[PDB]
């Protein structure tokens, strides 16, 4: 069910360089579609670009893995 | 549905050192579980022995990432 979907939202996520952990995800089913938002931790240090750049490769991952996931939006906050 | 799941096996197969395609894939449902018999090619000059690691490693690699499996076998041939 949903549970299984978000683990595999969440172990994808993790696997991207410069993921410190997944904050928060939402994910919501419309109709036989996953769409989803997210928030990973990064390193205060990065560069607002680099974590741009971060939440791109994120969404290219994870879309790429899910094939359900038909909507997925990531943002970044630092994280220790 | 099956598809997507059958994809994701391959996927997870092809991902482990030492396999050489997936030569043949069976998977059926038992309720909400996946049962499955895998060949996987490898390497003809590897050994009896490294062929049976390979076949359990592929086993452990695809269980590890598709939860709803719960019985897969895994033989190997011979491939170029």
């Amino acid at each position: 069910h949903m549970e299984a979907v978000q683990n595999r939202i969440v172990e994808a996520a993790e696997r991207v360089p410069g993921v410190r952990g997944v904050i928060h995800l939402r994910a919501r089913y419309v109709g036989q579609d996953i769409w989803a938002d997210m928030i990973i931790g990064v390193d205060p240090e990065n560069t607002v670009e680099q974590a741009h750049e971060i939440c791109e490769a994120v969404q290219a991952a994870v879309c790429g893995k899910i094939r359900r996931i038909e909507s997925l939006d990531v943002s970044a906050e630092a994280r220790e």
